[PDB]
């Protein structure tokens, strides 16, 4: 219509060839997922694939010289089509969505209009089109103007619902006069149009045309100039009432355009799926065609039904990956990073706890007798759509897909975490009158007028009333025990920061529903994503900031260290840490020698840091917790580079390779790759110890953790595809 013109470069593919398309959209729909078309009414199987191109305007002439080619191909389609694109789309019948029970009427249609292209680098030519239209306007009658320069030249009958045909040759053995015949039926040609079509031949003495429905012709080749080796559909009709297409329109191109509705179909699948699940669905940051494919692989559990997924029409994922694949490998990706933020989240909120216990914590959380349990709360069940023929399938295997999802999407960790900390803790976890002072005490809450002796009273009504808002029971349980750790004035800081989150999430007002498992709720999320750090139990408390780091920042929550009430708390934990007096002495040694072996660039002034949390990772006793973190951060780590490196492969390809590199064997010969210093530190912590002990595959660990502890995500990131990764043995 105007300027406005997203473009597509087109390209569908048969066993013949390719065949591009400019399609130019009036609409935002990001990249738009290819996908193959089964074989069927009348065309054969075949593929169609995407591509962004640039945003070309348009001079309101050039819109209406677009028209007219449009119209063309509309005559060409047939009958069958109506012309316009955008109405051929929302005629299309349920049943032919990715989601037939979800059918939405959006606001908006989106326009298109598409072009030919001889190249998928060829430019835009808006005269070529004249050209083109032309040819088409001053197209002879086959009966105006030698069988073989018609030979494989595409011809359409006009007079005939302009069905389409391929030349392969004047049959002068016969003319238009001549006979066929049927069962129990003899006739002449002039005679059938005439009795059927109720059309009366001019030039009946004309020699009759010999060439192949382009229906049956589906996939087969054309013989040369009458060898004829498949002729059976092979049929003759009068030269008059055939329309010689220009060159150009040849097969390819024809029948090429006969997947355009379908082009058009898949824009409008979309937009429908977009608009009607979209809210229903756990946001990953995308939009558009992305945001569709991302949703017809969380919600289709199951494979298209012969004929597709959505219609005839199959959509794949980048690198022509199946939804079903994806799912399979953003689950086993979400696993392993929803790991690892729980595992890093309770190490926080229990820094007293011991690692047994924050294992025990961790399955309670990430456990799928839970995770099946989330996800009914989450209403997706219910759009989840498959024909009960698919075994080991699970409602819970959805959740660590989303998160696989949210991470691998626009908003990444950032994501995850928050998409984590909604759906763990909950009011709607825990059952249910009570006393006046509690009730006072909630309002007071409400509007921070409220103070230590309000909120203990809460938490004790709370403590003794078994109010839960994990969904896990000990879990919960164990987390108001922490609370009662917590001096009182420090909770409506917990508070406003869990009143802060459920309003960024739009899941809130400015302030709670003025409950106490609504009050209760607000401090776990606070407190979940809040605790600054942990105990190395008998040497300070560690902090987990390994997120100021990030490139991208977010203070309306976290805030900055330059100073918050939560953020003041991480850094005191820092400073002290630094405050402590380094007993340098080989300890301090081999930490600074694995500083500068590392390979890798790590943010500037973070190094002093570093080193302490290396000591910490050399000394025994004290490196527990390191570990339990390192090994939950190389399992995300490792999934991911393969994630990257492997786009094809499946979970247990992906499975079976970084387990491969994680075992203690592989991880502790790394360790021993540092400049001896630091094996002679190990066997001189550790009385006659051995080459393949433990501790030195456990050590490594407990560095990977003290590097993202203090340079940050990526580093340690750097750190295991550079050192790590290489150990990933290849399945072949
Ligand atoms: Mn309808
Ligand atoms: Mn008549
Ligand atoms: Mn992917
Ligand atoms: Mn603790
Ligand atoms: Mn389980
Ligand atoms: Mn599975
Ligand atoms: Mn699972
Ligand atoms: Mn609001
Ligand atoms: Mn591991
Ligand atoms: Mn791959
Ligand atoms: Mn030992
Ligand atoms: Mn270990």
């Amino acid at each position: 219509g105007a300027m406005h013109a997203l473009g597509h470069c087109c390209t569908v593919v048969t066993t013949r060839g390719p065949s591009h398309w400019l399609l130019l959209l009036d609409t935002h729909l990001g990249t738009l997922p290819g996908f193959k078309v089964s074989a069927g009414r009348g065309l054969p199987a075949a593929e169609v694939y995407f591509e962004a191109g640039p945003r070309v305007s348009l001079s309101r002439t050039d819109a209406t010289i677009v028209a007219v080619y449009q119209s063309i191909l509309f005559q060409l389609l047939g009958p069958t089509f109506p012309a316009s694109w955008t109405e051929i789309g929302a005629t299309m019948p349920h049943n032919e969505y990715t989601f037939p029970r979800f059918i939405s009427n959006p606001p908006q249609f989106a326009t298109l209009a598409f072009l030919p292209l001889l190249s998928p680098t060829s430019p835009l030519d808006l005269r070529a089109l004249m050209v083109t239209a032309q040819l088409m306007c001053d197209a002879k009658r086959l009966s105006d103007e030698l069988s073989a320069s018609l030979h494989g030249r595409m011809v359409a009958t006009p007079e005939i619902s302009w069905s389409l045909y391929v030349v392969l040759g004047i049959d002068s053995t016969q003319t238009s006069l001549s006979y066929f015949t049927r069962a129990n039926e003899s006739i002449t040609y002039m005679r059938y149009y005439a009795t059927a079509h109720n059309i009366h031949l001019r030039a009946a003495d004309l020699p009759l045309v010999a060439a192949v429905r382009l229906d049956d012709l589906k996939d087969h080749q054309i013989p040369a100039p009458g060898s004829d080796d498949l002729a059976p559909k092979l049929r003759f009709l009068p030269p008059e009432l055939c329309l010689l297409l220009p060159d150009e329109f040849d097969l390819i191109r024809v029948q090429a355009l006969q997947f355009l509705p379908e082009i058009a179909k898949h824009i409008c699948d979309i937009q429908n799926t977009i608009c009607a699940l979209d809210k229903s669905f756990p946001d990953c940051g995308r939009i558009g065609g992305e945001r569709y494919f991302a949703i017809t692989a969380g919600l289709r559990l199951d494979q298209g039904r012969g004929r597709g997924l959505a219609g005839w029409r199959t959509p794949f994922g980048p690198f022509g990956v199946s939804h079903t694949d994806v799912f399979q490998r953003l689950e086993l990706l979400g696993d392993a990073v929803l790991g690892f933020i729980v595992t890093a989240r309770l190490l926080c909120l229990f820094p007293d706890a011991s690692v047994g216990t924050l294992v025990e914590l961790k399955m309670e959380l990430v456990r799928n007798e839970a995770l099946n349990y989330l996800v009914q709360t989450l209403g997706l069940p219910q759009l989840a759509e498959f024909s009960n023929n698919l075994k080991s399938k699970t409602w819970a295997d959805m959740y660590e897909e989303i998160v696989g999802s949210i991470f691998t999407g626009p908003n990444g960790i950032y994501g995850c975490e928050e998409f984590l900390a909604k759906t763990l803790m909950s009011p709607e976890h825990s059952k249910t009158a009570c006393p006046d002072a509690v009730t006072k005490a909630s309002k007071r809450v409400c509007m921070g007028e409220a103070g230590a002796h309000e909120f203990r009273s809460l938490v004790d009504y709370a403590c003794e009333q078994g109010i839960s808002v994990f969904c896990s029971s000990r879990v919960s349980t164990m987390f108001l025990e922490r609370l009662r750790d917590i001096p009182a004035e420090d909770m409506l800081d917990w508070y406003r920061l869990g009143i802060q989150f459920s309003h960024r999430s739009g899941l809130s007002g400015p302030g709670g529903v003025v409950s106490v498992i609504d009050i209760m709720t607000h401090l776990a999320r606070g407190l979940w994503l809040g605790s600054p750090g942990f105990y190395v139990e008998q040497p300070p408390t560690i902090p987990v900031l390994y997120i100021y780091h990030r490139s991208v920042q977010c203070p309306v929550l976290y805030g900055s260290l330059t100073t918050g009430p939560v953020a003041s708390k991480v850094l005191a934990l820092y400073e002290k840490i630094l405050a402590y007096e380094s007993s340098g002495g080989s300890k301090h040694i081999a930490a600074q020698t694995v500083s500068r072996s590392l390979a890798v660039p790590i943010p500037s002034g973070t190094i002093p840091f570093l080193i302490r949390l290396l000591q910490i990772a050399l000394t025994p006793h004290v490196y527990q917790k390191l570990e339990l973190l390192g090994d939950a951060f190389l399992k995300c780590s490792l999934a991911l580079h393969l994630h990257a490196l492997h786009p094809t492969l499946t979970e247990g390809a992906l499975t079976r390779m970084r387990q491969s590199a994680e075992t203690n064997s592989v991880l502790g010969r790394l360790t021993k790759r540092f400049p001896s210093v630091v094996s002679e530190v190990i066997i001189e912590s550790h009385p006659k110890i051995q080459p393949d002990s433990k501790v030195y595959g456990d050590t490594f660990e407990a560095i990977l953790a003290a590097i993202l502890l203090a340079c940050g995500e990526e580093a340690a990131g750097a750190f295991v595809r550079e050192h790590v990764l290489p150990q990933v043995v290849a399945d072949a």
